[PDB]
Order: structure tokens, then C-alpha cells, then sequence
């Protein structure tokens, strides 16, 4: 289903927040930090899918059971978001 829909299902929307600082870094607010990568939406599902610190904070992600495909439209909806 559409990339949010994968926010919600996985749990992304529970520590994240498009703009509001919660346990993670804003989602739009991570497209303005990695803004100018070519291609962060890639890699982002690598961190996605494993998760780890060294990112945003001594807070690693954990990572999640969400497939190659399914955390690469998961990081295309960070940049995405509102
Ligand atoms: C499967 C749903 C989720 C998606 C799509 C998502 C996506 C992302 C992305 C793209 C990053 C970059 C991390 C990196 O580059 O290694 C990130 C960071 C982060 N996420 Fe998530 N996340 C999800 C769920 C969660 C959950 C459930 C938590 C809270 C238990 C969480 C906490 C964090 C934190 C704290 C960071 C900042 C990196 C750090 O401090 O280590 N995320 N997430």
C-alpha cells in the first residue's frame, strides 16, 4: 500500500513525527540534514531495515522486519513527508 501506510503498520509513525521531534529525528526534518545525497532513500533502507546509532543520536534504530522494498519506499516517504 502507499508508503505511510507502511508508517503505520511497522510502527514508524511511533517514534518519528513528519516535523515534531520525538524519538527520532522529524521525518522532513531528516530530508533537510541528508538533503543533496543522490540517493538517500537508498541507503536509508539499508539503515532501515537493520537500524543502528552513529545516525541521529546514541539512540540506534532498532531495526525492523520491513523488506528491501518496503523500507526503500520507507525512505522515500521521510524525504516525502509533509
Ligand atoms: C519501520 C518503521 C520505521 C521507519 C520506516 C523508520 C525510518 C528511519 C530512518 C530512515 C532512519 C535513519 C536511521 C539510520 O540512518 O540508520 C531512522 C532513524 C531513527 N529511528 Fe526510525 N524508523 C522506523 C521505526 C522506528 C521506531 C519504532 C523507532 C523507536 C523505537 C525508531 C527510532 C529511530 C531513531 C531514534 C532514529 C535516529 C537514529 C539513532 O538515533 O540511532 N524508528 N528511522
Amino acid at each position: 500500500e502507499d508508503p505511510e501506510v507502511l508508517a503505520k503498520n511497522k510502527g514508524c509513525m511511533a517514534c518519528h513525527a513528519i516535523d515534531t521531534k520525538m524519538v527520532g529525528p522529524a521525518y522532513k526534518d531528516v530530508a533537510a540534514k541528508y538533503a543533496g545525497q543522490a540517493g538517500a532513500e537508498a541507503y536509508l533502507a539499508q539503515r532501515i531495515k537493520n537500524g543502528s546509532q552513529g545516525v541521529w543520536g546514541p539512540i540506534p534504530m532498532p531495526p525492523n522486519a520491513v523488506s528491501d522494498d518496503e523500507a526503500q519506499t520507507l525512505a522515500k516517504w521521510i524525504l516525502s513527508q509533509k
